[PDB]
């Protein structure tokens, strides 16, 4: 049986993981669970899991919750703040740390995670977006294993070679016959609209994601593809991979999740369902396989398959994100916090669709910071980042 | 870096063989060549590789060889007879050892090289078909190592997990988390044809492949879904697979070569050109990769990709494989005999494209003989299947 603590277990990618254990509880044992100030999900959750521990960021909602526990007969012990959460991360006992906090927030336990060389589930996948080299780097110091939950980024590591998966980070693509990484997406719901009307789309159109269903603020960052590019962003740092051995490709059916092309002309590619349940397993699971819950996917019900170039027209925010990638850690996540505020914008209907791009470029215009050398340089940047997009929304908007 | 024998150099998998040799002098040394009659490919291999042996069929056809290899400079020392061929495939000093001879011969000279020990890079479908259990014993005795070169099973192959790979037949597919293995197949030039109208199809209209050109023979055998049928009979031997951990789809671009499904939901693929040097390099550079010459595939180019079940009306031949396996390697021997004087005696005209499975399902009914015990026996059950086939044909012919 494997120990773990939950980073965000109240969340989508938590409760997905709790259902992974509820599948394989021979396998797996929660030993904390850590979460924001969802109380009565948490307490379901410890009632369900027997944690040691349960950590709120919150004294208000630690106390809530301990309340409820003691009501309910049990004895997990509660927490509360950000330390605790590294503390949670670093337990010499847990083995796994799915690490599913997004936001700065998750960047500190995250990093006590990696320093502790626990095999960390990266399910937040945003904190390489900001401290990619930071974190690469303290995950080579520990040589703690590194395992994307991101479907993308999952679906690469299951396409890459043994060597690479084990001493991911650092380890030589080229040297292990590996030409590139194919990282894919829908294209989001706008991919065959007249340009001409990517000014006009409404939040609730931008919000049909093509195939499954999700959040409006991821949805909308499928629509522009600025997903695609925060992944692109990930997958270099993740994979160690150059600007040449990278490439995007539009696959409407997102049936295939991301390909990996080799020197002999291979291409190796993961498959599956639209379920978070199955990267998940596959990473808590590994090098080994469990039942995730998931159906198996059925070939015969399946819309054809084709593939299209991303055009950067159309995308102007994949191009912006791979160009920022070139200048720099403080442009990567400069670009991530001025999308979080233009998106938002966006949804709140104070800019249009296409201003999204433009005050995205027009941010890490005025930007001109130098590259952080630890997580609060990091927390620097993001925050003037915000600022300086909400000022033009409001310039914008005015 | 290797130092290897390939069987059935003359040939088309034997070429593309050295093609990759050529594309890489530095990791492979041809230490024998061995063929059939072709004298004068022979020559020119001889000449370019320098391999210290070379066997010819017959003693004139080598007298030959050896005879312009001297007038031509060439130091390499020329054979003759199976036993030298199969001694070619127990070089102590050879690595890997191709074997691409196809039919009753090559039988011993690639059991030759498993009882040696050495690492078999397959593209002899005869061996597993006719011999599956022998030979997965034979190798699992010598702890030989087999990599499949046929495109299906090398696709597989790929999609398996490390400890499968490394232990081949021997390895438990549901320990490693492997649900099924998934054949995939074009479904031949018929694969829209009305039933009705199988029964006039012409053996020109049957040797239209679909994707790319290739054999007559072959090319009925895609036209029958023989084809996969036999890769089935290979594929449950090859990989020690029972028949509900395997699936037959069509693909009709065989653009994916196969895949498998896991246990959490995952399906790993493997796509490509149809290009045979891809599966080549892929087994001739295992663990590791090395260039093919082979363009990469441009997802950009091509058609929607589908998928299909196989109706056994429109295949009776796949059925039939399948079936055979259940009864054993006298079966499958027997099969494999009748199908290809079936088919032979289908491109002379002597019976309808449908006689084919036909006269294959009468000629396993008439036959008794059942497991052999050596490869003695399945070349007696060989001979005896051709016979009972070729009088169904002769008696058809009335
Ligand atoms: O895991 P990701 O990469 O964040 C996500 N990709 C996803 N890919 C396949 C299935 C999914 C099912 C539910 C939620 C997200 C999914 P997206 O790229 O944000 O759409
Ligand atoms: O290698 P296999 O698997 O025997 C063969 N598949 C093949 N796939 C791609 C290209 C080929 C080029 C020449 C001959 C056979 C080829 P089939 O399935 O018998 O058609």
């Amino acid at each position: 049986g494997k120990q773990l603590t939950i980073l965000g277990s109240t969340g989508s990618i938590g409760c997905s993981t709790l259902d992974v254990v509820r599948h394989n509880p021979e396998h797996f044992r929660v030993v904390a669970l850590v979460a924001g100030k969802n109380v009565t999900r948490m307490v379901e959750q410890c009632l369900e899991f027997s944690p040691r521990y349960a950590v709120m960021d919150d004294e208000a909602s630690a106390k809530l919750l301990k309340t409820m526990l003691q009501q309910q007969g049990s004895r997990t012990e509660v927490l509360s703040g950000q330390q605790a959460a590294c503390d949670m991360a670093a337990l010499e006992d847990v083995d796994q740390v799915m690490a599913a906090i997004v936001g700065a927030a998750g960047l500190l336990p995250t990093l006590a995670a990696i320093r502790a060389g626990k095999t960390i589930l990266l399910a937040n996948k945003e904190s390489l977006v900001t401290c990619g080299r930071l974190f690469m780097d303290a995950v080579k110091q520990s040589k703690a294993q590194l395992l994307p939950v991101d479907s993308e980024h999952n679906a690469i590591f299951q396409s890459l070679p043994q060597p690479i998966q084990h001493n991911l980070g650092y380890a030589d693509l080229e040297q292990n016959g590996v030409v590139s990484i194919l990282l894919t997406g829908s294209g989001g719901p706008f991919r065959e609209t007249p340009l001409r009307d990517l000014a006009t789309m409404t939040p609730d159109q931008a919000c049909r994601h093509p195939n499954w269903s999700m959040g409006r603020k991821i949805s909308v960052d499928s629509a522009t593809m600025m997903n695609k590019g925060l992944e692109y962003i990930e997958a270099r740092w993740l994979f160690n991979a150059s600007a040449s051995q990278m490439e995007v490709l539009i696959h409407p059916q997102s049936v295939i999740h991301s390909m990996v092309r080799y020197q002999d002309g291979s291409v190796l590619a993961q498959l599956g369902e639209p379920d978070m349940r199955t990267p998940i397993a596959h990473t808590m699971a590994w090098p080994n396989r469990v039942n995730s819950g998931v159906k198996p996917l059925d070939f015969c019900k399946l819309s054809a398959l084709t593939f299209a170039a991303p055009d950067y027209d159309r995308y102007p925010c994949l191009k912006l994100a791979m160009e920022a990638f070139e200048q720099g850690q403080a442009a990567t996540t400069a670009l991530n916090a001025a999308n979080e505020i233009t998106v938002a914008a966006f949804l709140a209907q104070q800019i249009r669709f296409t201003d999204i791009a433009a005050l995205n470029l027009s941010v890490l215009e005025k930007m001109d910071m130098r590259e952080p050398q630890c997580v609060d340089d990091v927390l620097s940047v993001d925050a003037n980042a915000r600022e300086v997009a909400r000022k033009e929304v409001m310039r914008l908007a005015s």
